[PDB]
């Protein structure tokens, strides 16, 4: 195997070109970078420029104002880092301002997100239970994360259908996340042109196998890079409702260890009454 | 903020004193020191001699007398450590003299527990899903752990109704337990005349998000006081029912990221199967 | 207590010899080796030759092709270590050779483990709900794990009824697998004559608090010893149905910390909608 990362224009996806490149990439590897998605570095530097100000300026009172009484990162912020969370609805933001430049961006997102996803269905020719459009409309999270200098993250596959990573870069110039592509680690740079799209399980389990779910981590700099080492990602998972409902049998034909009495099941049933973003191999 | 720890007397608090304050300490801090509860240093002293007599000079055999088959620390004995725990029933108890002193203390904390349960709930006009009494007539844990000398344990919130916390200081002075308050890390160190109480998610919960779960941990030593750095802890869970039952909807409004389908839900619909006591933001 | 770690001929216990001796083990150890059950070392060597010769001569290409998409350790081949997993069916095989001698092999250890499994629920008088044979036709995962030289795996119990263990020795002599029996950590090496047995949680629920279900970790090397380090491990779980059905009540009362409405329960119910193979006591 060729263990690049490949890049598809969505907009040339979304007109049928590149069909075989797409399919053999989705079973082979599970990510790819993404152009032409409506996610320009520009909107990035704008909803980063807020939320960093935010990390930095935000009194304690004004953290404390949109910090959810359980700390579980699922909507505000969350304070060696400092994270920023929303979805579709019960947002807390800071201010006005905030709030149209982070809609706006969640949504963009969220856009883009559902487009590549009918784009894995379509390529593997998969109808969801319920169809494709009740499938996609579900239950997003939007994660921003700022990461001080000195793993950092453990290895680990998404439980998304997809997830979308949008990231600047080290300004010393070294390269965080990784992912194993054909049995290596390989970087994932940033690419201010790009989105980096990882496909997680439920892709796998949607399209009965036909999509990997690859493993990534965050890795740490040599010490010689421990000046100029922060970083910050925003991560979009497209996670599906709980309600969502497959075949017990053909999960099990493709690798998952599911303890489900009968024939059919919903996401409920597999991952319990909480979301599970994250899971690890071991 | 102030980011003092505040103390109340339940005695006063159950009188309907200082109503603002508490209902202030829950919702911006979720944790307080409880005087006035039944609950004396004597008492610890008590209870704890006789455990300590048994990690010390009870045999191979007298310890797996009261070991459970699964090593779940629920019930008994369970040993760099040593674990005794206790509920309503089912309890493994060293002898006639032990059970006397451990059924007396279990059921002094779990009265205080109730108790100050109950003023939660009317401090922020609560009345749960099958009413106040039903919800507190629960089941609760109480684990008691010795530590040896050389982080000690994670930073986590707990998924309790209320959590009550009664240590023994480091001979050498060192405070290990902190929790965060006011975006930082705080000392809880040891109180003869007081209880520490920790709110957690179940109450973030059942209140609608009136009161926050902090987050806490338990520090090392600077090994400059690696001498004189063993502690005791006596940790008393108040923990719903099976059955406890909740809006969906309100527990999306106050963080909580769940995955279920519909418009209620049950305490084993949302953790699942087995008791789930602490957990990690991460 | 003696702390030695027994050994039981399959054949014997089945003609009914030794039931005091047995018992006792069950429920003071939870753990043996297990001569005269089908297993021999010929075997071990013939199928750890051939997975041998793929971890270190297979293509990548050959490797993908018995890769699951969702890296779960179910079915087929994981890449500082390897592991190849089988069970019943949904096996992905690199070959005719491969297939037909990991098949032997598969059944063979099944079968041991059914036959070990039925002494255990004889020896305590135990007919689980639905009867024994529905109870032991169940859902058993084989991992084989090749682990290279420089704690190694955490402290853990098995959540089977059974595990089965073939090691091959590290060639330098350290003993890797140690058990906690009375209340301390012993070796478990190597026996080209017999296999190690584990009783799991499983074991304890359905016998009502019978067996013991042992922790067990494996050790690293003393960097004196980390040349000739590397091991294999053959881990064979015996696990039951999803729809295995217990009393709620009788778990309680062997330590289990269920949250379960109602008075009976199904392995589903308890564990969730994936297996779950270990877990830790903390
Ligand atoms: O920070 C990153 O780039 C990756 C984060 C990630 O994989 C995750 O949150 O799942
Ligand atoms: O040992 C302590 O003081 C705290 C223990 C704790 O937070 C817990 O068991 O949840
Ligand atoms: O590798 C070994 O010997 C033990 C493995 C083990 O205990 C397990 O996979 O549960
Ligand atoms: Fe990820
Ligand atoms: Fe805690
Ligand atoms: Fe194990």
């Amino acid at each position: 195997m060729d263990t690049t990362v490949p890049t598809f224009s969505l907009a040339e996806l979304q007109q049928g070109l590149h069909q075989d490149e797409f399919r053999r990439c989705l079973r082979d590897k599970g990510l790819f970078y993404l152009t032409d998605c409506g996610l320009t570095d520009t909107e990035l530097k704008s909803a980063k420029d807020l939320v960093i100000d935010f990390f930095e300026h935000g009194s304690e009172a004004e953290k404390r104002a949109v910090t959810s009484p359980v700390p579980t990162m699922r909507r505000g912020f969350t304070g060696y880092s400092m994270c920023y969370s929303m979805g579709t609805a019960d947002n807390l933001f800071p201010s006005g301002d905030f709030e149209r430049i982070w809609t706006q961006y969640f949504d963009r997102q969220y856009t883009a997100s559902r487009a590549v996803a009918r784009e894995v269905l379509r390529a593997t020719g998969t109808e969801p239970d319920g169809g494709v459009e009740a499938f996609l409309d579900c239950e997003p999270l939007l994660r921003f994360r700022y990461f001080p200098q000195v793993l950092r993250m453990a290895p680990h596959y998404d439980l998304s259908m997809v997830t979308l990573i949008q990231q600047t870069p080290c300004a010393n110039g070294f390269v965080s996340l990784q992912a194993e592509v054909g049995g290596a680690f390989t970087d994932l740079p940033y690419r201010p042109d790009a989105v980096l799209v990882f496909c997680g399980a439920i892709a796998t389990l949607v399209t009965g196998g036909q999509v990997k779910a690859p493993r990534h981590h965050v890795a740490a700099p040599r010490r010689d890079q421990i000046a100029g080492s922060s970083r910050t990602s925003s991560v979009f998972f497209l996670r599906p409702n709980a309600d969502f409902t497959f075949s017990v049998p053909l999960a099990r034909e493709c690798g998952f260890d599911v303890s489900l009495d009968g024939e059919t099941a919903t996401f409920q049933d597999w991952i319990g009454g909480n979301y599970v973003n994250i899971r690890r191999t071991s």
